[PDB]
């Protein structure tokens, strides 16, 4: 059972890459980009 009862998600927009949230569309656009080869292979 998940007795959490918490977690935001009342935004009309929500990134698809990560799943972030933004009350405005633009905010989501200028964000989605962040998922464009911003960093290299930080694992292995
Ligand atoms: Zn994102």
């Amino acid at each position: 059972g998940s007795s959490g009862s918490s977690g935001s998600g009342e935004k009309p927009y929500e990134c698809n890459e990560c799943g972030k949230a933004f009350i405005w569309k633009s905010l989501l656009i200028v964000h989605e980009r962040t998922h464009a080869g911003v960093s290299g292979p930080s694992s292995g």
